[PDB]
């Protein structure tokens, strides 16, 4: 049902042009299940979310996004590869060849790196992502060097989403342990506006 | 599953203003899977989709869109209830339910019925959909009479997409029987761009 759904999206996002104004959104259901144009009330904002995503996953579909040279682009990806038990290094080694490509084909483009959002299993839903909820803060602790070392921006969702007494997310942003109700989508609204606009 | 994403999509959709500006996509998960925005590079136009979504989901989250008094909602839903056995006389009257809500509490808004599309069981997925490919017909039969009763337009799509000598759709546009590729919202922008603009 992923690979039927990938290919959907992907071929829909094939016939939708991307210009040097835009600003993409790309991951996976975290990222799909947003009208991100609604959002942040800006037509240049485009939503390129594949729910299921992994890292290669997004590295394969990385031609029709930067040939576009677009102004900006927002990052986030690797949960769905943490429920398959890839290790934090190979995620991040992952990551690293997206955000190569990136930069050697669209040197202009902003690219922005946000944090692994926190999961919880609280709900006993997506028992693959939620039952290691510790490799998130692997993750983060070695994606914020990674950005610096790359020379891009990093933005610290998990902090905001987070309960520090427990290092999962904070019930009240979701319904499942994973994604999003509408009051996460606000937060993340507020703490990325500065980036956009 | 599903009580969770919609739960996800309507609290999101609540956070989203509607203006008299608008135009609408209301629907299942062939609504949810395009970003009808950049179809038409129409800032007004609004992706309301969820995926499983039924006639009575859709029924029970029209106020946050009612209430904004669009100037167009296109609807397509139904496909959802023929795959848990619903007949296709139910279906119409659950549809008939949603006109009469949008049109007493939105009597401005131009409704535009579409036709539920056909499928196909060659690629051996979505069966309790696609083994029901016959209930599509019986629908749109009684789809166009409810329309000109109500004062409303229907736009057919079906004939556009389905193989005349099978009465199932023409799997250039799918590759799971249900669901559209890129090429299947290209042909729907075409059918519907004059009603759009
Ligand atoms: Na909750
Ligand atoms: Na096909």
């Amino acid at each position: 049902k992923y690979s039927t759904f990938y290919e959907q999206r992907a071929t829909l996002f094939e016939e939708l042009p991307v210009t040097s104004k835009d600003i993409i959104f790309l991951g996976n259901s975290i990222t799909n299940g947003c009208e991100w144009a609604e959002l942040f009330q800006n037509k240049n904002v485009k939503n390129r979310g594949i729910s299921g995503d992994i890292c290669m996953g997004v590295y394969d579909r990385l031609d029709p996004i930067v040939k576009g040279k677009p102004a900006k682009i927002f990052l986030l990806i690797g949960i769905n590869d943490v429920s398959r038990g890839t290790s934090a290094d190979k995620i991040i080694s992952e990551i690293s060849m997206i955000v190569r490509k990136i930069k050697q084909e669209s040197p202009k483009t902003k690219l922005y790196l946000q944090s692994v959002l926190p999961v919880n299993d609280c709900y006993g839903m997506f028992n693959g992502h939620t039952s290691r909820w510790q490799v998130v803060k692997q993750i983060n602790d070695l994606l914020e060097p990674l950005a610096v070392k790359e020379g891009v921006a990093y933005i610290d969702l998990y902090s905001h989403f987070v309960e520090k007494e427990t290092g999962k997310m904070n019930p009240v942003y979701t319904n499942d342990g994973l994604h999003l109700l509408g009051k996460g989508y606000l937060l993340w609204r507020d703490i990325v506006k500065p980036y956009v606009d």
